[PDB]
């Protein structure tokens, strides 16, 4: 459940944009603090949000893992990113929760929508979901 003061583009930076991310077990922490329970698994773009933005504005394409959904759209580039596993599931305290660190190059499908007023009104239409990566 996306925390209320964040827009869906934020929360979608916040959990898949990062250029240098940090070591898993430390980038997954401000995200799990929001869940009830720990993040099986999280991927991190390698990338910048303006980059994102662009892909947002070429052709449409029905989202891979939701077909009822027209509003996906796929980089023509495979771009490095960061996987984050989590090793304790089901088990270690989701306090304490420990991630494998692993990296990837693929091509990324978001899903873009129209921006929420309270984001930059620099771009009409952001990014707001991870559909996957191929």
């Amino acid at each position: 459940m996306r925390p209320p003061q964040f827009t869906r583009a934020q929360w979608f930076a916040i959990q898949h944009i990062s250029l240098n991310p940090p070591r898993c077990t430390i980038a997954m922490r401000a995200i799990n603090n929001y869940r009830w329970r720990c993040k099986n698994q999280n991927t991190f773009l390698r990338t910048t949000f303006a980059n994102v933005v662009n892909v947002c504005g070429n052709q449409s394409i029905r989202c891979p893992h939701n077909r009822t959904l027209n509003n996906c759209h796929r980089s023509r580039f495979r771009v490095p990113l960061l996987h984050c596993d989590l090793i304790n599931p089901g088990a270690q305290n989701i306090s304490n929760c420990r991630y494998a660190d692993r990296p990837g190059r693929r091509f990324y499908v978001v899903a873009c929508d129209n921006r929420d007023p309270r984001d930059s009104p620099r771009y009409p239409v952001v990014p707001v979901h991870l559909d996957t990566t191929i």
